[PDB]
Order: structure tokens, then sequence, then C-alpha cells
């Protein structure tokens, strides 16, 4: 039963694999490895930089120097040390060509991207000090680029959108921001999977405050934000909360994070959830931020996620001359970027949908961070939460079913889950909710519960006769998915073994029922019922709960 | 007691450290990661390139595709297959730029430098098939550059057009042949024969015929490269136990057609005072303003063009054509470079007579290559350099005195083994044609038998203070820097130092030679394998020391 030592192992040098995954590293749509995009850039307003042998001479491609750095500190460090050292060095570079307001700072985006490829090449050994370094670092960089993150909601008269149609530097700023927010996500991840015996370090008031300023610059309630940064900021909020739970000695750091500071998170995050999605004009200047757009004028994927078309990634395939040592880079253009494939809008909206899954689940995570709570959840996480829950009931009904699009099932699963969030709030966090706010939203609460309730008996099919017709009229997308998973996307789900389609006929059927407002899992239905029929609090008037229920029975 | 273990044995991969060396490739003076060097090589004319996935276009740098390969080729290929893939792909590059006379070839020099980091990376790892092919592809590139194949001996007036391009790549490519065959040498003594292909040896015979250019001024970096290639062949010969097979492949015509130009080499002069001077050619080893630098192993001395190798790639601009490497913007403070060049060409002459004495060893029996013409020229070398040393290289206070001593003593070994056993080639033609050289090679070590020269400690120390001052300052550099127990000595180490130095400078003086060497020039006369001197002539030399 020996498992033999292989006396001639060939075990990789992961720092070497890293050196590779750097020198080859290419952003989505680029002509070059983005490292080489660096490697064709000399800049004339930094004659000579050094931090620790990183001379970007007066005649150096910022690449030339950065790749050379990869080589030097490759010879120097071991893996964790090299992660830390590229962090520090590439950062202090990002500063010295970011706080230098007259030079071509297009190294900076891919430098941040390099932060990303670093931290998320070896999030195993990356460590708190340089984590916070790059974190706070590009945070202050985003405070450097106050202009784009805070551009007037509609350019009020005086302010004009007469911009040089320039995703050129628009890319520079936006790219840095989103890439670095994804780097914040990955830093949270190194600590997020890091042992929770050691969670008192990468949390500090400086993390919080830098994020204050940058979060507020991105979720610009007064100006016209962009959806990559909105995604990214709310994702950072999300992982922040994830660790607010996954920190064991939680009371101390929950004291450290200010209650008013989560509050200033969630004012803007409720603001988000109440901002909406106008696909037909998502690639056009729409209404005052109540229309998440990610306009083609500022449009690429992002790093742990690909929401746009990344059309402007193609113009990164014209980002530099690719035949010239450019001093300032090749245009990317806001006008050129963006009847062709509204699947573009559909996948991006499937994101924004998953975004609001993130939002609901991290609102939910807040719900857990406090069992006994404070100003962030003061019945407001019933007000705004159930307001979203009922807004999505009303939208799914009034349009989205029949609108019968890719969104349907994902949205219905996640808003029934936000129903469940309402449920556990109204049961365990039932302690907080006081009269003033249960009166501000008695409406939403009671009738959202009532809507889900008018279903359980379901005398229609209770089977797969023509509720499968419904599975075709709306769940046709998930029918394409059952086809695709059985024919393309499962090693075993070809030649079904006859104990699974017996289940399919009803399971996918109640999936499309949850799409079409009915036949939610008995779990779901009694969740919704018990939220309302909890007579322990007179949410319902006992003499009229009969008039309520008699829409179904009871 | 027991040897201990390790929880996390963290071995960098062989290819990991490979990319280390490769990416940070650098050549003395080429100040860069030579991969980056390559990154500064765009080629407009050729907008179409692809061997094993080698995309290249107008403003698309050779190096951009070099990094491309290096990187994904690490995860694709293994150690030696990585080597081979680089060899063949970057060799297709070598070619299609070489056969592309319209473009300039700044690629091939550092491409070949990359080829060397490859080649050197390991002997055992590197595989002889790949090594085989690399040399063949270099020969194809030389055929593509037929116009600039050799250095034809006044359009050339301080203008480094193709001199810093094709000719620079020629020195690089020649140093590549050299190190290629050196890693072949290092390959174990069992598995040469696949390398031994008359394709290989004929192509080399041609490139040697182009390097030791007797009729056109032969660039000395190239001369060194070629003679070292010959040394490598003769060494792989001494090594392949089944040497009969390799010797069957190497034609007697190959032997002759090479060793004859090696004679024409060993009898070109070594003259420091004019080494870096293009004056009397076919004698003085020029390599002056025209062209001097390292190549791929050579530490030619200053490496004057070294920093210019970096100055070949802009390292500040994308260049389609080479950044000017100035030909005589070059260096010059004091001829310690000429002194080390004397020592360098003296190690070249050493390599020549070394493979000579080495073929005299293996071909101990009758040999069409142990013809005694060997006797003639090699004994000429012996007596000639003996004369030069005792007549001019005395008082000269050089380190090169030691190396001329090496020359004479080693050619003594050669002609002596010729004397002792291998007269089966010899006839009276060579006997009387060179009897003076042999017999006086004999007496020069005979007369040393006095042993009353030193006999003491007050005189040879001063003799070295006189002439050996150089190697004395070097034994002091030794006592100070280059060894370990030069402190609180056991009273034998310093004594050995002084005996060795004293006998050493004596050996510079052609007196008090190693008594083994005294006998190993006595026995040729006194042992009657050949009675050079009759009884009416032997005493005529016996008188010159007493006897």
């Amino acid at each position: 039963n020996m498992v033999p030592l292989n006396p001639n192992r060939i075990i990789p040098d992961e720092t070497s694999l890293f050196l590779e995954s750097i020198l080859l590293h290419q952003i989505i749509g680029a002509d070059l490895s983005t490292i080489e995009i660096l490697n064709r850039l000399k800049l004339d307003y930094i004659t000579e930089f050094k931090f620790k042998n990183f001379v970007i001479a007066k005649g150096a491609p910022i690449g030339k120097s950065i790749v050379s750095l990869l080589l030097r500190c490759k010879k120097t460090l071991t893996l964790d040390r090299f992660i830390d050292t590229l962090l520090e060095d590439i950062a202090v570079l990002i500063k010295e060509i970011s706080v230098h307001p007259n030079e071509s700072k297009l190294a900076v985006p891919f430098l941040v991207a390099l932060m990303y490829q670093i931290v998320q090449f070896r999030p195993s050994a990356t460590h708190n000090l340089a984590l916070k370094d790059c974190f706070l670092f590009i945070c202050d960089l985003i405070r450097i680029y106050h202009h784009v993150l805070k551009v007037p909601i509609h350019e009020s008269n005086m302010n004009l959108h007469v911009e040089p149609q320039i995703f050129q530097y628009e890319l520079i700023d936006y790219l840095i921001i989103s890439y670095s927010f994804d780097l914040l996500e990955g830093i949270l991840r190194v600590l997020q999977s890091h042992p929770k015996q050691t969670y008192m370090e990468f949390f500090d008031e400086n993390i919080l405050k830098s994020f204050e300023f940058v979060y507020k610059l991105a979720l610009t309630i007064s100006y016209k934000p962009m959806v990559n940064v909105i995604f990214s900021a709310v994702e950072v909020v999300n992982i922040i909360t994830s660790i607010i739970l996954n920190m064991d000695n939680s009371s101390d750091l929950k004291s450290l994070i200010s209650g008013s500071w989560w509050r200033d998170c969630i004012t803007r995050l409720y603001a988000l959830l109440e901002k909406e999605i106008k696909s037909g004009d998502v690639y056009n200047e729409n209404v005052d931020t109540t229309t998440l757009h990610m306009s083609k004028y500022h449009d690429f994927f992002g790093l742990i996620r690909n929401i746009g078309d990344n059309e402007l990634g193609g113009l990164i395939s014209k980002l530099i001359y690719t035949d010239r040592l450019q001093s300032v880079p090749r245009v990317i253009s806001k006008e050129d970027i963006g009847f062709t494939a509204p699947i573009i809008g559909y996948k991006m909206e499937k994101w924004l949908l998953k975004l609001k899954d993130e939002v609901l689940n991290i609102f939910e995570n807040l719900l857990m961070i406090y069992g006994d709570d404070a100003t962030i959840v003061n019945g407001e996480m019933l007000i705004h939460s159930s307001k979203f829950l009922s807004r999505e009931q009303a939208l799914m009904i009034e349009r989205y079913v029949g609108q019968d699009s890719p969104n349907l099932d994902l949205r219905c699963h996640l808003i029934e889950h936000t129903l469940t969030i309402i449920y556990r709030l109204w049961k365990d966090h039932f302690k907080q909710l006081r009269e003033e706010q249960i009166k501000q939203v008695e409406s939403q609460l009671i009738m959202s519960l009532w809507r889900f309730l008018v279903c359980q008996t379901e005398t229609v099919t209770a089977n797969e006769r023509e509720m499968r017709d419904h599975r075709h009229l709306v769940d046709s997308l998930h029918d394409l998915t059952i086809k695709d998973q059985a024919s393309y996307y499962e090693d075993a789900f070809e030649d079904l073994p006859e104990y699974i389609e017996e289940e399919l006929k009803m399971q996918l059927n109640k999936r499309t029922g949850r799409i079409m407002q009915v036949k939610y899992d008995e779990k779901f239905q009694e969740m919704a019922r018990t939220i309302l029929e909890s007579k322990s609090f007179d949410l319902t008037t006992l003499e009229e709960a009969d008039s309520l229920y008699i829409s179904m029975g009871l």
C-alpha cells in the first residue's frame, strides 16, 4: 500500500511561473502582453525613478524597467518576498507617475493590473503590510483622479460633456480604479482565506477611511458614476462584510469599523439598489444615476468579472502604437467604442442582476454581522430590503415574465432569497423593528408576503403537463441550459440513468414556476406565509387577515 | 547520527532557473537583460514570420516574439526540448534575417548570444541532436550571407555599417560554434557518435577555411573561435572510447586541411607592442580598431566593444536598424590589455600545440597524421619560442613569460613522445631537416643539470625581484586574496611558496628547469632510439656544460 516518494520530483518554482505569467500577461483584448505595453513607453516628466533598483531612466520604457525589476527581484527574493517587493516597488512607481500631473500616466493602469496579476497570482503568501500598502495606495490614486469618478450627473449647463471623446485617458483613470478595486477584492481574499487567528492587522481605520473617500467618489449620488467602479466598490463592500463575519474576535473590529461608516456605506448602497437598469439605453447617457449604464464611453470588463462587452479592450488592441516607443499612448476613444447583438446588454444585465444578488446577500451579511445591531439596520434593512423585494415582484410580474429573457430565473431565485432575508430579519432581528418604520413600510411587508402566499395549493398542474409549457414560454433559457448541460456540459449527464429525468420533469418545472410567480418551494412559500401570519406582532389586523388569506384560503 | 530530511524541499525547477538565466541574459557590456536587448529589434520589411508560432511584423520587435516564445515555451516544452525549440525557431530567425540582405541583422548577434545561454545552460541537459542542428543552421545562415561570409581584406574608413552588424554577428556566431562544440565536449564520453556526422565535420571544415583566412585578414576573435572549435573536436576525439569510429569519420583530409592552417596560425607572431594594430598582416594578430570585443565566452581583455553591445540597442528608442557601435570611439590607458592579449594569443598557441601533443598521444602508433611534418613544425615551434624567451622575453617582466614557458615545455612533451616511440613515420629527411631544433631542445634542458645555479635562498628570490616582478606581484595577490591559509602558516606552506616561485622564475630563465624536463630532453639524445649525434658530435655538446 506504499505511495512512493518519487526520488526525482519536478515541482514548479511558482515564482518562476509568476515571472512568466507577468511577462506574458495580457489584458483582455490587448495587442501585447500588457507588460510589453509597458515595455514600449518612455516618459519625459520622470527623468529617473528608484525605490530599490528600479531605475526608470530618462530613456526607459516603463516596461523596460519593470521587466528588469522582475528579473532583479526574481534573483533576489523568495516567493512571498517577491510579492511584497513588486507590490511596494510597482506601487511607488504608480505614485511617482500619478502624483506628477504633467506626464503620460498610462503605465499606471497596467501597473495596477500588474498589482492584480501579482496579488492574484500568489494570494497564498501575499501579506498584510503590502496588502494595505497597495490598497490605500490606489485609494489615494483614486482621490487623485477625482475628476472622472465625480463628473456632473448630466453636465449641468455650465459643465459640458464636450470631452475630447477620450476613453484614452478615460481608460487610464477608470482602468486603474476598477483594476485596483479588483485588487482590493483580491487583498481581502488573501486575508479572506487567510487564517482568522490573524485578522487584527489588515483592518485599520486607514483602510476604512481611504475606502470612505474612494467609495464616496465612485458611488457619486450627485454626479454620473460608471458601472465598473460601482460594481467594484460594492464588491469591496461585500468582501469587507464577508470578513466582518469571518473574523472570529468580531466585537473589537466591529467597534473599529464605525457604525456611521457602515451607515455611509449603506446609504449609498440602498441608493444603488434603488437605482435601476434601462437596457435599451444602457449604452447611452440616460437619467440621473437611476439608470446603471456602464456607457460604451467607459466600457471594459474588469478583472474577476467581465460585465461589459469589453469592446474598448479591442481598442486596447489599439492602446499603444504597438510599432512605436510612444511617449503618450494610442487612443482608445469614447466615441468609436460603441442592432448588432443586444446579447451584450443582456449579459451585462445578467451581471447587474448578479450585482444585486451581491447587494442583497451583503445586506444579508450585515444582517448577520449584527444580531444585536446599530444604526445601519434600524428597520431600514426592512424598509429598503423589502422595497427591493416588492419592486422585483412587481417588475418580474408586470414585465419580466413575458419579457421572458435570460434574467428571469436568476432574478427570481435571488429575490425569493431576499424574501428569505426579509424572513430571518422579521423573525430573529424582529427585536429591532419599531412602530415608526413598520408603519413607514407595513405596506411593502404585508403585501409582498401576500403576493408570494397566493400560490401553495396550486390546483393548476402540480406536475409536468403544461407548467412545462411555462418552462418553455419563460424558462426557455434554462431549457437551453438543460440541453447544453446534457449535451455539452456534464461528463455524466448524457444517457440519463432514468432516476434523474423523473426528478427533472418536476424540478425544472417548479423552477419555471418560481419564474412565473407560483409554485415556489414549500420552503419559500411557508417562509413567505410565516412572515405575515406571525400574529405575535399585529402586522395584519386579525379581523381582516381573513379577507387577506381568502385570496387563497385560510 | 542519521542524515536529516526536509519538510518543504523547495527546488527551483531546472527550466525555472533556465528562464532565470535566459530572461536576464546579458553579455559583458551589453548592459541589459539581453532578452530586453532583443525586445529592441523591430524589422519592417519582414511583416510575415512563423516557424513554431513566431508571429513578427513591421514595427514588431524580434524580442517581442522572443519573450513570447520563452514564456509559453516554458510550460509547453521541457528542458532540452525547450533548448531545441529555441535553437530551431530562433535559428529560422537567424536564417530568414540572414537571407534577407535588405534588412540589417542586429538580431543574429544577440539571438546567438541567447543561443549561448541556452547552450551553456547545462552540458548533460542540452542534447546532442539539438546541438547538431544548431551548428547546421548556423552554416545555413552563413550560406545566406554569402556576400559577407568572411572578412575580405578603402571603403572601410571608420564606418561601422555592416561591421557592427553582419561582422559583429559573425564573431558572435563563431563563438557560438566554439561553445556549441564545447558543450558537445562536455557531453559524456559515450554518446558523441550521433554528433559525429560528416555533415557536421564538412560544414566545420568549411567554416574553419573561412575563419583562418590565410589570404584575407582573419579577424582574431574569429581566429580564436575557430581554433577553439578545433580543440573541442580533438577533445571529443580523445573522449569517445570508441575513438575508431570518430577517427574514421574525421577524414585524413580533414586532419591535414585543418592542422596545416593550424601551422600557419602557430607561426603567426604574438607581438603585444602591436597586437591591436592593423599593420604587417598574416603575422601580427590585428583585432585592432577594426574589431575587438568578447563574443560569447572570450574575455578578449578590455571588451572594448562590450559596453557598445549595449550601445548597439538604443535602450531608449525602438530601432529598426542598429544604434551605432563606434569602431574607434573605442579604447587605452596602458597595454595591460596588450599583455593579457599576448597571454590570450599565447593560450591560443597553447590550444594549437595542445591538440597537437594530444593527437601525438592517441595516434601513438603509425598515423597518416603523425607524419613527422608534425615533428618538423612542432620542434620548430619548441626551439623558436625557446630562443625568443631566453633572448627577448627575459627582463621583459610579463605574465606572458609563464605562458611562453608553458608553450616550450608542452611542445617538448610532444616532440619527446614523438622521439621515444613514434619514429615509424620518421626518415632522414626530417632528421637532418630538423636536427638542430631537436638536439638543442635537448641541450637546453641538459645544461640546466648544474643545480649550482640556485643552491641557496639569497639569489633566485632576487632574480624574481628582477624579472619575475609581475608573477611575484601575482604570488602576493595570491597570498593576499586568492587562497585561504595564507595566515598563521604551518612552516611548510610559505616554504613551498618560495621554492615554487624560485624554480618558477628559473623556469622563466630557461635554467633550473624541472629535472623531469631536463631528463625528458636528455633521453632523446642519450637513449639510442635515435642516435642524433655520432661519437664525433655528441661530445661537441657534452663540452658545453663540462662532461
